[PDB]
């Protein structure tokens, strides 16, 4: 896979309290905008994924409409969150 | 503990897609009201717990104000959701 080693590392161990910008697909700049919106921790963003019943179209529009992420960035967060759930929830 | 065997069974294996009324503290009648509110699965309610950063006062008021659960029923869901997270998330 051409994804960063973080993608395989995140889906290989608990997420604990790592910062939101730790999720694959979210860069340092995007992490700051979400933090200003009340998502200072990744587990709060994980909850939004659960609220959307894992719907990929609703999840991608939520991130793009919420911060302006590009279509490529949204694909990395979906598979990243979907794969973590496959291992944990 | 005087809790139902479901409490120990729920915190002993994944929650999968079991119905919301499966969470300890939620009875069949309370499960129906949440379902009408869009929580047809327990993992959608688990997400609300994550959104409240596990705050016990905010979580209990959410359930009581959301369905009318009693103070005793709210205590069972908090420890039930908090213990599940301790084993999984």
């Amino acid at each position: 896979m051409t994804t960063s080693q973080k993608h395989r590392d995140f889906v290989a161990e608990p997420m604990g309290e790592k910062p939101v910008g730790s999720l694959a697909g979210i860069g340092e700049v995007l992490g700051k905008k979400l933090e200003e919106r009340g998502f200072d921790k990744a587990y709060v963003v994980l909850g939004q994924f659960l609220v959307l019943k894992k719907d990929e179209d609703l999840f991608r529009e939520w991130l793009k409409d919420t911060c302006g992420a590009n279509a490529k960035q949204s694909r990395d967060c979906f598979g990243c969150l979907r794969e973590w759930c496959d291992a944990f929830l």
